[PDB]
C-alpha cells in the first residue's frame, strides 16, 4: 500500500521544521525508514522526485542543514551514512541525481556535498563513502559524469580543503606558491582509463542524450590531461594511421584504375609484373576493406551506440563501415562471374576518398571545418533537399504532362525532364530544350516559376541559413571537435591493451600528505602551474 | 603576377587597403581550407568516374585530367551531366555526378560564402 | 648548487613581511645578492618567473 513506506518523520522533514522532527525522533523513532514507493522513484515521466529512501537522504537532497546535523550527531540510532538504497543510490548519489545546471541548485548540492562528506569523514574516517557504487556500478563521480552534472564534476575535480586533518579528502593538493606562481596537483584516481567505468570513458561513450557532454570536457583538469596525452603519445600514432590510410587509398585507386576491361571476371594470373602488382593492389584493398568491416562491427558491439540518432555521433564510423561493406559486396560479385562489381568498387573508392576528412580532427582548424560540414549536412542541406525535391518533382511532372511528342524527341520520360530541371538548378538549364509541347506560354510560365522558386529563392535562402547556422554553431563545433579528439585518444590508447600499457599512463605517483591512519597518500597527481596577481595569500 | 601585385599600392588609401587586407586574410584563412576539402572531394569522385569509364568501343576521357577538369567545370557551373556515354552503368555514373554536385556545388560553395561572412564580421577591425 | 644564489632576504621578501626583512637587514645583510639560478631565469617553458637577480628587483 502507498501509505506504508512513508513515516511521520518523512512528512515532518518535508515541512522542514527542526523542532517537530526532533520531537518526533526523541522517543527513539526509527531512522532506517525506506520510502520504497513508486511516487519516490526516479522516473521523470511520472510526478514526484526521487531523493533517497532514507530520511537522511531526503534531508540531504533538501537544504535542511540542521536536520542532517542533528541526525548524524544524535545520541541514539545514528543512521549509517553508507546505505545502498533500492536503486543503490547512496545519499551522495541522490545528491548528484537532484543536482541541476541551475546556479543555486549547484550551490546547495555543492556546499551540502562538502559538509556531509566531512561529517562522514568525522564519523568513519576509514570509510570509503565516495567509492560506494549503486546497482549500475557507478560512483557519484561517474554518475554525475553520465547524467551531465557539470557543477558537481567541477567541484569534485577541484575539491580543496584547508583543514590539515581532513584535507586528505581532497582532490587538488596545492603544492606551493612562490609569489603569484603556484602549482596545482590533481588526483586522477578514476579520471584515467584505469578503472571499470572512468570519467573520461563515460563522457566519451555517453550518447548525445546527456546534456553538455562536450562542454564538461572544458574543465581545466580534463582538458589539460587530454592535450597532454595527445601531445605526448597519440599525435604520432594518429599521423601514422593517417599516412597508412593515405597509402591504402592510393593503392585502391591505382588498382581499380587499371582494372582489366576484357573478359568476364575473374581474370587470369599473367607472368608479367604488371598483373602481379595489380593483384597485390586488389588484395591489399580487400584486406583493408575487411579490416574496416571488422572494426565497425567491433565498434557496434563494444559501444552499442544509440539507435535513436546514430547519424549525429557515429557518422564517420558509419561511413567507414559502408565503404567496407561496398568493397566486400564487390569482392562477392567479382568471384560470381558478374561484371556489376565495378559499381560497388567505384562507390567504395569515392567513399574512401571522401572519408579522408575523418583525419582532419587531429588539426585544430580543419576539425572545426569538418564539424561544420557535417552539421550543415544534417541540419541545413537535408531540409533544402526535401523542399527542392518536392518542387522539382512537381514541376517536372507538370512539364512531362505538357509534352506530347506526337510528331530532342524522347523527352517524355520523367527522368529526362527532372534532369533538365536539375541542370536549371546548377545553372546549365536551357529554357527551350524542346519544342514538342502544344502551348509555349504554359511551358515558359512553368519553367520561369521553377527558376524563380528554386534558383532565385531556395539557393539564396540556403546561403542565408548557412550563414545563420555558422554564426550560431561556431562554438558548438569547437567543442564537438574537442570531444572527437578525446574519443580518438581513448580508442588509440585502448588499442594497445595487449601491446603495452606502462608507458601509456598519465600523471606521476606522488606522496604529499597523510591519512588520519598515519600513512601516506600515494596518488597519480598531474601538475598545473597557475599565476594570479590578486589572490596574493 | 606583376599585374596582380598592383594591389600592394592600395595601402596608401584607407578604404582599398582594408579590402586588400581582407582579400589576403580570406585567402590564408578561408580559401585554403575550402580548397583542401574540395580537392579531396574532386579527386575522389574523379578517380571513381575514370574507374567507371571503360572506352572499349568524347572517347579519350579515360585520362584522370579530363575527368577532373570536367568536375571542376561542374564547380564553375559549366558541367555537362552527360558529357560521355562510354560507361557501362548509367545509374552509377549519374549517382556519382549528383553526389559530387550536391557535396561541392550546393554545400561547399554556399558554406564558403557563409564562412566568408563570418570572417568579415570578425576581422573588420583587425 | 641551487641553494646558494638565494639568501634569507629573498625568501623574507617573498613572504612580504616588512618587519622580518628589516630585522634581517638591520645587522647589515648584503643587498647585492644575485639570484643566478635557472629557476629564476626568464624561460617560459620552465617553472618559475624571472623578476631580477637583485632583491630590490
Ligand atoms: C567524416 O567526414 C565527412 C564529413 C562529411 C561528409 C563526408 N562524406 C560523405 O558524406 C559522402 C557521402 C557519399 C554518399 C554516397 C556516395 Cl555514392 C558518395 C559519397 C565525410
Amino acid at each position: 500500500s502507498y501509505y506504508k513506506g512513508q513515516t511521520a518523520l518523512h512528512i515532518a522533514i518535508e515541512r522542514r521544521n527542526m523542532t517537530l522532527v526532533t520531537l518526533l525522533v526523541e522517543n527513539g523513532a526509527d531512522v532506517q525508514a525506506a520510502a520504497n514507493g513508486d511516487f519516490f522513484k526516479k522516473t521523470k515521466g511520472r510526478p514526484g522526485f526521487y531523493f533517497g529512501e532514507l530520511p537522511l537522504s531526503l534531508a540531504a537532497c533538501t537544504n535542511q542543514l540542521a536536520i542532517v546535523k542533528f541526525l548524524l550527531q544524535n545520541s541514539w540510532q545514528p543512521a549509517d551514512i553508507s546505505a545502498r538504497d533500492s536503486v543503490g543510490n547512496t545519499v551522495l548519489h541522490a545528491l548528484v541525481e537532484v543536482a541541476d545546471n541551475t546556479v543555486d541548485n549547484t550551490k546547495f548540492v555543492t556546499s551540502m556535498y562538502n559538509e556531509i562528506l566531512i561529517l562522514g569523514a568525522k564519523l568513519h574516517p576509514t570509510l570509503k563513502l565516495e567509492e560506494i557504487t549503486n546497482r549500475k556500478g557507478l560512483t557519484p563521480l561517474a554518475l554525475a559524469a553520465s547524467s551531465g552534472k557539470i557543477g558537481v564534476l567541477a567541484y569534485i575535480l577541484q575539491r580543496e580543503i584547508h583543514e590539515p586533518e581532513c584535507r586528505h579528502l581532497s582532490r587538488k593538493f596545492t603544492e606551493w606558491a612562490y609569489g603569484p606562481v603556484h602549482s596545482s596537483l590533481y588526483d586522477l584516481s578514476c579520471i584515467d582509463t584505469c578503472e571499470k567505468n572512468s570519467v573520461l570513458e563515460v563522457i566519451a561513450y555517453s550518447s548525445s542524450e546527456t546534456p553538455n557532454r562536450h562542454d564538461m570536457l572544458l574543465v581545466e583538469p580534463l582538458n589539460r590531461l587530454l592535450q597532454d596525452k595527445w601531445d605526448r603519445f597519440v599525435k604520432r600514432i594518429f599521423y601514422f594511421n593517417f599516412f597508412v590510410y593515405c597509402l591504402y587509398m592510393i593503392i585502391f585507386t591505382a588498382a581499380a584504375y587499371y582494372r582489366p576491361v576484357e573478359g568476364l571476371p575473374p581474370y587470369k594470373l599473367k607472368n608479367t609484373v604488371g598483373d602481379y602488382f595489380r593483384v597485390t593492389g586488389e588484395i591489399l584493398s580487400v584486406s583493408g576493406g575487411v579490416y574496416f568491416f571488422f572494426r565497425g562491427i567491433q565498434y557496434f558491439l563494444q559501444r552499442r551506440p544509440s539507435l535513436k540518432s546514430l547519424f549525429v555521433d557515429s557518422y564517420s564510423e558509419i561511413l567507414f563501415f559502408v565503404q567496407s561493406l561496398f568493397m566486400l559486396v564487390s569482392v562477392v560479385l567479382y568471384f560470381s562471374q558478374r561484371k556489376e562489381y565495378v559499381a560497388s568498387m567505384v562507390f567504395s573508392l569515392a567513399m574512401g576518398w571522401t572519408n579522408m576528412l575523418y583525419y582532419t580532427r587531429g588539426f585544430q582548424q580543419m576539425g572545426i571545418y569538418a564539424v561544420m560540414i557535417e552539421k550543415m549536412i544534417l541540419r541545413d542541406l537535408c531540409r533544402f533537399m526535401f523542399v527542392y525535391l518536392v518542387f522539382l518533382f512537381g514541376f517536372s511532372t507538370a512539364v512531362v504532362t505538357l509534352i506530347e511528342d506526337g510528331k530532342g524527341n524522347s523527352y517524355n520520360s520523367l527522368y529526362s525532364t527532372c534532369l533538365e530541371l536539375f541542370k536549371f538548378t546548377i545553372g546549365m538549364g536551357d529554357l527551350e530544350f524542346t519544342e514538342n509541347y502544344d502551348f509555349k506560354a504554359v511551358f515558359i510560365i512553368l519553367l520561369l516559376a521553377y527558376v524563380i522558386l528554386t534558383y532565385i529563392l531556395l539557393l539564396n535562402m540556403l546561403i542565408a541559413l548557412m550563414g545563420e547556422t555558422v554564426n550560431k554553431i561556431a562554438q558548438e563545433s569547437k567543442n564537438i571537435w574537442k570531444l572527437q579528439r578525446a574519443i580518438t585518444i581513448l580508442d588509440t590508447e585502448k588499442s594497445f591493451l595487449k601491446c603495452m600499457r606502462k608507458a601509456f599512463r598519465s600523471g606521476k605517483l606522488l606522496q604529499v600528505g597523510f591519512t588520519p591512519d598515519g600513512k601516506d597518500d600515494y596518488r597519480w597527481c598531474f601538475r598545473v602551474d597557475e599565476v594570479n596577481w590578486t589572490t596574493w595569500n
